[PDB]
């Protein structure tokens, strides 16, 4: 085994560069190294609030990416286009790192490696795919068992339970994978108090955060997904006004251009898996925000070649 090795048990920037090249060339990280990343990132995540609150000073920026779906070569493309994560190049990946794509293991351990490397500047939010149910059906359980073992998969499942559910920047922008709620009156404080270290329930705020979608017309509809709801611009406007918020950013839906701005500016979708499942032909995008100007700046990109699996 001449693969990447942690230095004194810990992730370093040179380990992360070696790991990305290793994965680029389709090689597997040793199980003992994958195990150390998982137990260590579980500990880092378990100390976070369910709502991560982040302050961006006037001169600080952050990049927000949407779903990635084990599209590891597209993830490398993001880092090449936009730079490696660092203290001065922070990132938020807004759920759905795994399932669907064929390199879910490579995506998730690269993201976990950077969460360990820059814990205050690299943020992972839970999506509907970071759950047992989904993973058993849509490929991630299957991939982890093939490359490692069922026991490794059980450990991934436990780390995923500690992923925070939402992030608020400057008390003004709220980010979550799915969207807003099936009921009026939910506050930031209610989100903060969600006991999240579980599989989501079938209904309620934790479910909505991971599963809801915006709709154009006023009101709420029963979701065509079978879980949670669709919420109209009246919902978003009420929620933003009660919580003193400017807009929300969410992901969870494929968009031809890689993004959409709904609800008159108030509900942004960002989606980061270009040519999703090698079939959709969509562009992806990521968002820039800065402390002095939280209006979203969209950066479009397209799919890059990946090994034929
Ligand atoms: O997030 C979702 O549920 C949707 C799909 C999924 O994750 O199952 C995928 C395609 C568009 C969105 O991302
Ligand atoms: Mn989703
Ligand atoms: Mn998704």
């Amino acid at each position: 085994y001449s693969g990447p090795k942690l230095e004194d048990g810990k992730v370093t920037i040179s380990f992360m560069k070696e790991l990305m090249q290793w994965y680029k060339d389709q090689k597997k990280l040793h199980r003992k190294c994958a195990y150390q990343i998982l137990v260590q990132v579980k500990e880092v995540l378990s100390k976070l609030s369910t709502l991560v609150e982040t302050t961006l000073k006037e001169t600080e920026k952050i990049t927000v990416c949407g779903d990635t779906h084990g599209q590891f070569y597209d993830l490398l493309n993001i880092f090449e286009l936009n730079g490696l994560p660092s203290e001065t190049n922070p990132y938020i990946f807004n759920g759905d790192f795994v399932d669907r794509g064929s390199f879910s293991v490579e995506v998730i351990l690269t993201l976990f490696g950077f969460k360990l490397l820059y814990p205050d500047h690299f943020h992972l939010l839970r999506g509907n795919h970071e759950t047992d149910n989904m993973n058993q059906i849509y490929g991630f359980e299957g991939e982890v068992k093939a490359k490692y073992t069922a026991q490794m998969y059980e450990l991934f499942s436990e780390v995923f339970e500690w992923l925070p559910l939402a992030q608020c920047i400057n008390g003004k922008v709220l980010i979550m994978h799915g969207g807003l709620f099936s009921e009026d009156g939910v506050t930031l404080d209610d989100i903060r108090k969600i006991e999240r270290n579980r599989q989501p329930p079938d209904s309620g705020p934790m479910c909505d955060l991971l599963w809801s979608d915006p709709q154009p017309q006023n009101g709420r509809s029963i979701s065509k997904r079978g879980v949670s709801c669709q919420f109209g611009p009246d919902v978003t406007k009420a929620f933003l006004e009660e919580n003193n918020l400017d807009y929300i950013i969410r992901s969870h839906e494929v968009k031809a251009e890689g993004y959409e701005v709904a609800h008159g500016g108030r509900c942004v979708t960002v989606f980061s898996a270009p040519n999703y499942c090698d079939q959709m032909g969509n562009k992806a995008s990521y968002i820039h925000l800065q402390g002095s100007d939280l209006r979203p700046q969209f950066h479009q990109f397209t799919a890059v070649p990946h090994p034929n699996v």
